[PDB]
């Protein structure tokens, strides 16, 4: 028999998931209604791929996309100069947020990018993608521009993911089962409103994606979360040591959000950016637990 | 200082090259008896091969050799019996308790169908069993003091649930237990004193539940591990591994008091309900098995 989780998933997929997100660039630009869109590529030593990702987004710059930033995390290869030649604005962690010393990890980069961007919508795309497609950004922003109440859009790939299927999804089933409807909770391609992203803490390192997903859910529920199919992509092979470290941080971040203490046996969470920037901006929509 | 604790446990409680002979282990039994239990559900292709590696010990080191069948419809029972095991159904093991599915149920029920002071569990689906498995698993129980649970591990040629799920969760919630190389392994031996007195987690949670309960109740030095040899990882489909992971999570959460929704993976089987210590249902058997000097 269907569970409450099953029923919620069915209707959430009907309303908030797009397998064929075929909005046109023209109709999305027309829907902006004065809102601006920033695209951020976090990057650490991605010289072979960063230019290719920038190249797929560059045609939107000056139309759908208002700024295209590579937030470099201290590369020692040619990541930064290749991003420049490909047509992006390269900003370091230190320039993005001068008053806070950096610490390692991807979450730090995305958090700092909130201070370096101005868009009402911020889109994150990994800089290590081997086969980026030019429609990633349109598909990610579609629900934010057209679907009332959506604040976070997760881009997923159809397959022709061990941490996702063995760690993230089973832990969500135990701790936040409604979120098992999200196909790829750890995915690096996603978009959010400034109102949402400035109001939540950012988990460090490999925990950033899952932390944003759970913080959004705990604040707004499933209604605020959407997902879109970015296309067919094969799984990329990562070393087991990388996967184990990713798993351990996914666990730590889930535990910190879900009331589970953690030994610390294996970086700190950053506070909402609205404690440092945009301090008087309008608050994220209320979602009351009392009446 | 914490890696120091793990390093010292490895020095005293882990054996990469157990030296023990069958003869020296028999000489050390000192009146203790050993029961070997193989859980089996539809393992006709491998069960006989596993039994054949243990059968030569029967009447010497090993006092009984049982396959606990969970309702096979293939030729598991006849092949196990032909190879020299006594085949016991779940119903025979514990007749007045209705069976429920999963591996934990089978191991728990076997406690009511055995008499050993030591119980050794060996999986019946092993493709490459070796006759020294039982000797290696019982070595620390017979020759060391204070050991109650011995976990058999395999060196790998130079799994994902262990490295991505079990070990990182133990780092978070029972940090000393990351010293155990293969916490989910199905080859292990325990004392009657331990096994008769702990609840048994259901299904794929049984191994980690026993490990954590032993750690909490009896301590790190009550756990040991032994290398059974080099074996390649077995290829299991991702949906099986994900279901196993979900139950490992549920059982660990149960042992920590973390509220677990009980919701499976789109739907995999998840149970949050243990079986109670067998000494509650077989009190006279349990008391008969308790050594006269237990509380002395
Ligand atoms: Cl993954
Ligand atoms: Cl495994
Ligand atoms: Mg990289
Ligand atoms: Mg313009
Ligand atoms: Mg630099």
């Amino acid at each position: 028999d269907l569970t409450a989780t099953d029923l919620a998933r069915h209707r959430w997929l009907t309303d908030n998931s797009w397998t064929r997100p075929t909005w046109t660039v023209a109709e999305l630009e027309a829907a902006k209604a004065g809102r601006t869109i920033s695209v951020v590529l976090p990057a650490l030593n991605e010289e072979e791929t960063v230019g290719g990702v920038v190249e797929t987004i560059r045609p939107l710059l000056g139309g759908l996309v208002d700024e295209l930033i590579v937030l470099d995390s201290g590369s020692t290869d040619d990541t930064e100069i290749r991003a420049m030649a490909a047509g992006a604005r390269v900003i370091s962690r230190e320039v993005a947020l001068p008053e806070v010393a950096p610490q390692p990890g991807k979450g730090e980069v995305l958090w700092r990018s909130l201070a370096a961007t101005t868009g009402d919508i911020i889109v994150f795309i990994d800089s290590d993608l081997i086969d980026p497609d030019p429609m990633f950004v349109p598909k990610l922003v579609g629900p934010l521009l057209l679907s009332e109440g959506v604040h976070l859009v997760k881009g997923f790939y159809r397959r022709p993911g061990r941490v996702t299927e063995l760690v993230a999804r089973p832990l969500l089933a135990a701790l936040r089962p409604e979120l098992t409807c999200v196909l790829q909770p750890l995915g690096g391609e996603y978009a959010g409103t400034r109102e949402l992203l400035m109001s939540v803490p950012f988990a460090p390192g490999y925990g950033v994606e899952i932390g944003l997903l759970v913080d959004t859910y705990d604040r707004l529920g499933l209604d605020a979360i959407a997902q879109v199919n970015l296309g067919v992509r094969a799984h990329r092979n990562r070393p087991l040591t990388d996967l184990a470290a990713m798993s351990r941080q996914v666990i730590a971040t889930l535990f910190s959000r879900c009331g589970v203490p953690d030994s610390g046996v294996g970086l700190v969470d950053r506070p909402p950016m609205n404690t440092l920037r945009g301090k008087l901006a309008a608050a994220l929509e209320h979602h009351h637990h009392h009446h």
